[PDB]
């Protein structure tokens, strides 16, 4: 009885092809035997053959019909043997699906400093690591508040991979950011943190995880810097036991290596008993001589057992029957660590009794063994495989250590053969691309066997599911019972799995079957061969290096090279070539995957755990079984796309840092696959470290110390020799060694000095010189080893040398504007008698229009910190402003487009920020409960006209539109939470009018229409105090909502109100609230919303456009220097409303020439293009500040500043903010490096009204101080105070609402630099909304 074998794979995966094979006897040879499948959309034939003479196995290869309905279906595969009126047909339900391509976001680091660029990769692979280029439709970055704040849509990959990059807000927020894929199917996730670690790491070595067996240890507490240096310094340390607490404290001192041992014995803690902890802690805590600061070390160690578990990983799940059966038993004891010489107990339980053996192991731990099952006959059996007779003790007061038995059951190789094939494994890991040679063994029966005929093998090698190779081996069946043996030949890829394997079976024409599997451990490798290999991996930092990069012809690959101590944060979150793996593999157990067809619930057996859909007609019919460092700026992230040669060479410049950087590639090609490589280190070594101290700020005529402490690295001796470059900017006195070279050796440091006196203005240079030089004597007993490369370092840095006093500024905007005449202006600048010397300047900006200043100037614009929502906006909002002007107009090119929404999404995140968990913002954010309605109006205004030009998520939008809906009155009009404002036009109590028509006329402007409800319900408000109302403010802007509009019969009535109040300042008029140009605050707002009125017709009137030059004549006069409008919303105001006029004035600008003119003969000529209209030009005025002559003449209307700056020795005001300070502490006698003094400030406001807006207190600093560490938390404490900031030489503090009473804010501060003849340092309090409003005192320091 001849017979057939008919193999398909299990999964039938839908882009890829797989592979049908036919096993066919001797004899038959007219009986023709066919595969085919059937769908339910399709039917192809798939083999047709007829038998011969021999045993033959053809196998082809075939494309797996389309899907239908869905993914996943179960199609009929259907075998037939037709002839000799004999039909063996039969039907299988198999499994066909489209699987899933499996993805990754590969980021630049997990955890980013805020200010940094991310940037990530979007990875997409199938099954068989082939790119996917399937395009991603549209994909996000979302910060920790679960709001989305950048989208890419419709992106493309390039090769299966794309590269995008997103710019973080240097203020931005703390957590995990999210990058999502595919509205949401992938998820990447990095974390956003400060860190700042100044604090020397104190770590250890030699203590690791304990077992029981230790009585005594050594404790080695190093203390050493975060470059790496040791510290001499006292340490405490408590090692302690806790409780379901016995601790030991001990003292020492470091020595000049930094690493003090301590002997810690195991008999002072619990060892024997459990009725303690587990896990013991050290804590370590090392206070340095001179310093006082404490430095804590916490060290966990948990207590380990001295032996782990067994579990049968090589096993097969069968056994021969009277015959024997040999493999191997790995034993390992506690984290895979290998126990020589242990002893092995295994116990079997069957019918025939519960034999008990026991095996003793090599010093590799594996140890071979051999099985006879002549006295089961066909029985199920149990095997059981332990270390000892001990087992698992069950306590709920003791946590138990952890044991598994080795437990396995077999159930009865199901055939009528009684021959043999032996079983033959090869080690642990193997080679890929390799042939590797195998050879197994094997008996032939006589019995069940003929030796007429001629033996024959068939052999499938399987992996990843389906399977790869197949192969035939014909040899002589009349040698017969012999323990002959045969070889093999193995070629293994990716294709082929981690864990592959090799099933062997023969089969006899006159009947019987044979078969083993051989499960095989192959490291996890790839199509694509890469190596990242460095040249020379040991360079100094300054020089570039050779990275050569190898993988398959075609594929494009993708760089990562960053700290070693980035891979050292987290072990996971790096392609690792196991990452990539382990989403795919996972059809091991189960025959079936959702198909309920079964056989029995042996060949079913065997092919059960890793085999195929196969079936044949021989015996098969039995119940079987059927189941931590710094984290600096990142080397290298590009992309190479490397040609048919497979070779990329690139020369690449190191980072200048004394780590080790390490790299990590992946290959992607579509021709062959994937490819990923280990990291490869390269070492960035530098033979000395110097560290120069110096402060940031310092005022003209003082004094500090100059640092240059130099730390050695090499394991010798070493001669450095410091240098100072000598330059009349500074003056100095040697408090050093005075170029005479010392004798460093290794782990030694020394420290320089210098006193340094300053006699320049500006940033100043510092230039050191360090270098080894070859040495004429010998140190420590050796000669100077000179190193042959780094022989030299040139570190250079500045100082901020600013002159004393305070910075008083003074512009003259002026507005000539030529109607084809030639226009003239006079600018009178004049200065004080008590100027600090050579501190005036004064520079003249000449542009071709209007709304370019504000382009120059989109970041700033204001001089102030904007630390609040309310101030934010001067970096957000006329850039909205401007950039409508340029598109209105037809002006906006692609590079001011860019940049411009560059400085948006920068808005944005730090915008973002003032958001509540409500849709509200507030001015600070999360401190104030429900936020200002008011500054919700400007946000949502200033949102609705950006998300044309930048990304807004419309969901803010919807929660500010929910809080709009929060805050609307059943009469109609708009109210507000809590009291913080700005000036509110006379020190308004109702401000209702005003309030609705700023949050409607919002709504107006950001694209509703009149006949929206809240738009309409806000109207319906205003038609009440439609005429009657008084404020010239409130008539302006009750003017601008009536204008919007298309309420003309009042907006003329409003605007002959507004005719009383305007003041005719000659041909220039304006609106005022209270009636050289020194510009006022509201004054200007409000006239930029008479202006705003006036141009919101949409029929153009000559009448109007000449009443509106006067206003613009007066508005833009009062452009307070480089930005304009001197506070924020007077600013954003007036911006919008000469972006507005500018619109709706538009000018083709051919060519205006200018003259600048002064009384030192002194005259320069500026030409104005149509294209040269938006560039901020510029001129330094050479004259002593008297008058200047500006004259005009052409076709436009230009804008002209003139901008002068000088230093006075601050006089005090006492009329608006009655300020004074006291200075207590400060020692001045012993004063040590950190002189800690107070400052003691009280603030009131003696001003006219009630109350101010919101007050800034500016201490700028004494000259190498800094405000402490706590400072900021103590003065969170004190109210009134919402936020602090130190920037980099004043402490900002922000004050709610100062008032008449007298507060008192007390903090200390430390210098970092010892300072020397102190200049006196300024305090000023000012209004933010009315910065003329001003208090400027000065403080010293009472011992020098």
């Amino acid at each position: 009885l001849p017979n057939y074998l008919v193999t398909l794979p299990a999964r039938l995966n839908f882009p890829s092809v797989q592979k049908v094979c036919l096993d066919l006897s001797p004899g038959y040879s007219d009986v023709k035997f066919t595969v085919t499948l059937e769908t339910k959309d399709k039917t192809q034939k798939l083999l047709e053959y007829s038998g011969l003479k021999k045993r033959h196995l053809h196998c082809i290869s075939f494309l797996v019909p389309p899907p239908a309905g869905g993914t996943e279906e179960v199609a009929t595969i259907r075998v037939s043997g037709v002839g000799n009126n004999i039909s063996f047909e039969e039907k299988k339900k198999v499994l066909i699906q489209r699987q899933g391509n499996g993805t990754f976001v590969q980021t630049d680091k997990p955890l980013y400093t805020p200010g940094q660029q991310v940037y990530f990769r979007i990875v997409t692979m199938d099954s068989n690591f082939v790119p996917v280029n399937d395009k991603y439709s549209m994909v996000e970055l979302q910060d920790p508040n679960s709001n989305r704040i950048a989208q890419w849509l419709e992106v493309v990959p390039e090769q299966g991979i794309v590269d995008l990059s997103f710019q973080l807000a240097p203020e931005a927020m703390l957590g995990t950011y999210t990058v999502a894929v595919a509205e949401g199917k992938t998820f990447g996730t990095f974390s956003v943190e400060e860190y700042v670690l100044p604090k020397f790491k104190v770590e250890v070595v030699e203590p690791k995880e304990l077992s029981t067996v230790q009585e005594s240890f050594l404790v080695k507490i190093c203390c050493r810097y975060t470059y790496g240096k040791p510290m001499l310094g006292a340490v405490q340390v408590s090692v302690c036991q806790k409780a379901n607490d016995k601790c030991r404290n001990l003292s020492g001192q470091t020595d000049k290596t930094g690493c003090f041992s301590a002997p810690v014995d195991m008999a002072t803690f619990d060892l024997i008993g459990y009725a303690y902890s587990h896990q013991i802690n050290i804590v370590a805590t090392v206070v340095e001589e001179g310093t006082g600061v404490e430095a804590n070390a916490t060290q966990n160690i948990y207590i380990s057992p001295q032996m782990g578990s067994m579990t049968f990983e090589d096993t097969s799940n069968f056994y021969h029957p009277n015959f024997p059966f040999s493999g191997k038993i790995r034993v390992r004891g506690h984290d895979d660590s290998f126990l020589k010489n242990h002893l092995v107990f295994l116990v079997i339980y069957g019918t025939n009794g519960t034999f008990n053996q026991t095996l003793v192991t090599d010093n590799n731990g594996l140890a071979p063994f051999t099985l006879e099952t002549s006295g089961w006959n066909g029985t199920d059996v149990s095997l059981e495989g332990k270390f000892q007779m001990e087992d698992l003790v069950y306590n709920p007061e003791q946590v138990p250590r952890y044991y598994q038995n080795a437990y396995l059951h077999l159930r009865p190789f199901y055939s009528t053969t009684r021959s043999f094939l032996g079983i033959h494994r090869l080690n642990g890991p193997l080679k890929c691309g390799q042939p590797q040679e195998v050879l197994v063994d094997y008996y032939i029966d006589p019995a069940d066997a003929s030796p007429d005929q001629e033996i024959s093998f068939s052999y499938y090698l399987i992996g990843k599911g389906s399977l790869v190779m197949e192969g035939q081996k014909h040899l002589n069946s009349k040698k017969k019972g012999l323990k002959a043996s045969f070889s093999l030949s193995l070629t293994f890829t990716s294709r082929l799995a981690p864990d592959p394997s090799l099933v062997i079976y023969a089969i006899f024409p006159s009947g019987g079957v044979v078969a083993d599997k051989i499960q095989f451990s192959v490291e996890m490798c790839f199509d694509n061969q890469v190596s990242l290999g460095f040249s020379p991996s040991q360079q100094l930092p300054g020089a570039e290096v050779e990275l050569q990069l190898q993988a398959a012809p075609g594929s494009l690959c993708a760089l990562r090279a960053v700290d070693e101590s980035v891979l050292l944060l987290r072990p996971d979150r790096e392609l690792s070539n196991r990452s990539v793996y382990g989403m795919f593999p996972f059809w091991y157990g189960h025959y079936p995957y959702q198909v309920a067809e079964y056989d029995q619930c042996d060949l079913f057996s065997f092919f059960r755990d890793v085999g195929l859909k196969i079936l044949s007609n021989a015996k098969i019919k039995k119940p079987v079984d059927c189941s931590r460092q710094y984290f600096p700026e990142t080397w290298l992230w590009d992309l190479f796309p490397i040609g048919n040669s497979g070779k990329e060479a690139v020369h690449v410049t190191v980072p200048d840092a004394i780590t080790e950087w390490k790299a990590m590639s992946f290959c992607t090609s579509q021709s062959r696959g994937f490819g990923l490589s280990p990291t490869v280190g390269l070492t960035a070594f530098k033979p000395f470290f110097v560290d120069l101290t110096l402060p940031y700020s310092v005022v003209r005529g003082e004094s500090f110390r100059l640092t240059a402490t130099i730390f050695n690295y090499l394991k010798d001796c070493i001669r450095v020799q410091t240098d100072l470059a000598k330059s009349h900017e500074y003056q100095l006195e040697s408090w050093a060694d005075s170029q005479t070279s010392s004798c460093l050796c290794a782990d030694d440091a020394k420290t320089h000095h210098w006193n340094i006196t300053a006699v320049k203005l500006g940033h100043i240079n510092f230039t050191i010189s360090t270098k080894i030089l070859d040495s004429n004597e010998p140190c420590g007993g050796q000669k100077g080893f000179v190193p042959q490369k780094g022989r030299s370092d040139t570190l250079i840095k500045p100082v901020l040398v600013k002159p004393e006093g305070v910075l008083v500024e003074k512009t003259h905007s002026s507005l000539l504007c030529p109607k084809g005449k030639v226009a003239s202006e006079s600018v009178s600048l004049e200065l004080p008698v008590d100027i600090v010397p050579d501190s005036t300047k004064a520079y003249v900006t000449v542009l071709g229009d209007i709304m370019g200043t504000a382009l120059q100037n989109l970041d700033g614009l204001v001089q102030m910190p904007s630390g609040c929502g309310e101030q934010n906006m001067v970096l957000f909002a006329p850039i909205i402003y401007v950039l409508q002007y340029l598109e209105k107009a037809g002006l906006l090119t692609e590079e001011i487009r860019s940049r411009a929404v560059g400085f948006l999404e920068i808005g944005y995140q730090k915008e973002l920020m003032y958001k509540h968990s409500n849709g509200s913002y507030s001015a600070f954010g999360e401190r104030d409960g429900n936020g200002n309605t008011w500054l919700t109006a400007f946000v949502t205004k200033c949102f609705g006209q950006a998300q044309k030009f930048i990304f807004i998520d419309p969901k803010n939008i919807q929660d500010a539109l929910k809080w709009m809906a929060g805050n609307q009155l059943p009469s109609g009009c708009y109210a507000n939470v809590g009291n913080l404002l700005h000036t509110a036009m006379k020190g308004g109590v109702d401000d209702e009018v005003s309030l609705t028509a700023y949050v409607t006329a919002a709504l107006l402007e950001m694209g509703k229409d009149v006949d929206d409800p809240m738009v309409s319900q806000g109207l319906r408000c205003l038609k009440n105090s439609a005429t009657s109302t008084t404020n010239l403010y409130t008539q302006a802007l009750l003017a601008y909502i009536f204008s919007l509009a298309g309420e003309m019969d009042i907006r003329n009535i409003l605007l002959k109100q507004l005719d009383q109040q305007a003041i005719i300042s000659g041909e220039s008029i304006y609106w005022s609230q209270k009636p050289w140009s020194e510009p006022a605050a509201v004054d200007v707002e409000l006239t930029a919303y008479a202006l705003l009125a006036q141009l919101t017709k949409p029929s153009l009137t000559q009448k109007e456009i000449a009443k509106a030059t006067s206003i613009v004549a007066w508005l833009a006069k009062q452009h307070n220097a480089y930005g304009g409008f001197s506070s924020t919303q007077d600013t954003v105001v007036a911006l919008q409303a000469l972006a507005k006029y500018a619109t709706t004035a538009y000018m083709p600008s051919e060519e205006i020439n200018l003259v600048v003119k002064s009384t030192e003969n002194f005259q320069r000529t500026f030409n104005i293009q149509s294209v040269n209209r938006l560039v901020f030009q510029q001129d330094t005025l050479p004259n002593v500040p008297g008058m200047y002559t500006l004259e005009a003449s052409g076709q436009g209307c230009v804008y002209v500043q003139t901008v002068l700056r000088y230093n006075i020795l601050p006089p005090t005001n006492m009329k608006t903010f009655s300020l004074s300070v006291e200075i207590g502490k400060a020692r001045c006698e012993q004063p040590t490096s950190p002189r800690s003094l107070t400052l003691t400030i009280h603030t009131s406001y003696v001003g006219s009204r009630s109350s101010s807006n919101m007050a800034i207190v500016e201490v700028k600093m004494l000259s190498g101080f800094s405000p402490m560490e706590g400072t900021n938390q103590l003065l969170l404490q004190q109210p009134l105070v919402k936020k602090v900031e130190f920037g980099t030489d004043t402490l900002n503090i922000y004050l709610d609402e100062l008032i008449k009473n007298t507060q008192t804010y007390t903090f200390t501060i430390s210098q970092s630099v010892l300072v020397t003849n102190l200049k006196p340092a300024t305090i000023k309090v000012y209004d933010y909304y009315l910065p003329d409003e001003q208090a400027t005192i000065q403080y010293s320091d009472p011992c020098e």
